[PDB]
RNA sequence: UUUUU
């Protein structure tokens, strides 16, 4: 058996529905195999590229600083502080997160930002516009490990996981999109369990008060019945 | 989907 066929026929076993057997062809198979996007930019767990450079602009023009500087100075800054301190909508009450100029591994003066123009301009919530820089995230992590002061994660520190070499997956914007083997799996989905700790309350307590009794009356009767005299 | 202050 020196030549072994070529088969390469596709479809047979693959069921096909009767309006798709005119476009189902052969050709049609090697023009969809191209069609491999990256499994990061499609899901609805992050936010889209149109709504991604809105957050982007919206934010930059708050703080009146250029798009070149933002992504360079502060964006790093940001990934930190999420980082450090978890990345929940209402953080907003801090009113204020910290980034640190450092000289040469050493504090030299913390600088204030408002958390206001950076939380609500995340059109699809900040924890989805986060999620695009959970792979940034573990690698400067990892960068922070090797210098000799580790990052505190809030999750891995919340959920009782004190293992410094892993503490991420406790990050609080990883999509699990990347290929997570079977062991950290559950170390990332154990921490995930910190959604327990606390309950949602999905409606306030409405607005104020619609009614509570009116009154009308006028002239010179009796204190509430006018002229009250029936029998 | 949201939910990890």
């Amino acid at each position: 058996v020196t030549f072994e066929p070529p088969r390469v026929t596709g479809f047979g076993a693959l069921w096909i529905p009767r309006q798709q057997r005119n476009y189902m062809t052969t050709a049609y198979i090697e023009k969809i195999k191209a069609y491999v996007p990256h499994s990061n930019l499609i899901e609805s767990g992050l936010a889209s590229e149109a709504q991604l450079t809105s957050w982007i602009e919206n934010t930059c023009r708050d703080y009146q600083v250029s798009m070149d500087v933002f992504m360079t100075t502060v964006l790093p800054a940001w990934i930190v502080n999420c980082i450090i301190n978890g990345t929940s909508q209402e953080r907003t009450n801090e009113h204020t997160w910290r980034a640190v100029i450092m000289a040469n591994m050493e504090d030299q003066e913390v600088l204030y930002y408002p958390i206001k123009p950076i939380i609500v301009n995340a059109q699809p919530t900040l924890r989805q516009v986060m999620r695009h820089f959970g792979e940034q995230a573990v690698a400067q992590y990892m960068n922070s490990l090797q210098a000799g002061k580790p990052f505190t994660v809030k999750g891995a520190v919340t959920a009782g996981y004190a293992n410094v070499q892993d503490a991420w997956l406790g990050i609080d914007f990883l999509r699990d999109t990347m290929q997570l083997t079977t062991k950290q799996m559950e170390v990332k989905h154990q921490i995930i369990a910190a959604n327990v700790t606390r309950r949602k309350i999905r409606v306030f307590a409405l607005a104020a008060p619609g009614d509570g009794d009116e009154l009308d009356t006028e002239r010179h009767v009796v204190d509430d019945v006018a002229r009250g005299r029936h029998s």
